[PDB]
RNA sequence: GCUGCUGUUUACCAGGUCAGGUCCGAAAGGAAGCAGCCAAGGCAGCGGC
């Protein structure tokens, strides 16, 4: 379970948009996405680096759901 | 080395384009620009000089 497939499950808009601005590796393995990345993923999608780490941070307790069953 | 071809590789750090999103604007419209892609570079193989 990546941030591809958190990809496909108003404000959904702009988490997309977050998404729509990472590389593929960084979709396929979030842990790499530190300082230097967010920063060039919220410029890239017009948002500021907490709204990249709000939606990291929901993917986190989306991906812990699912180390849970 | 230079050059052609082929395979592969490369988040951002003064290349081009720019889905999505963002900014300015009452609007008309403008601006910057991530990913992708193209290009370019890196690692090599083959050929030409």
């Amino acid at each position: 379970f990546d941030l591809n497939d958190f990809l496909e499950q108003k404000v959904l808009v702009r988490m997309e948009a977050i998404i729509n601005s990472m590389t593929m590796k960084e979709r396929a393995k979030p842990e790499i996405i530190k300082g230097s990345r967010k920063r060039r993923i919220a410029a890239g999608s017009g948002m500021q680096v907490q709204d990249v780490n709000r939606l990291l941070k929901q993917f986190d307790d989306m991906q812990r759901m699912m180390k849970k069953m």
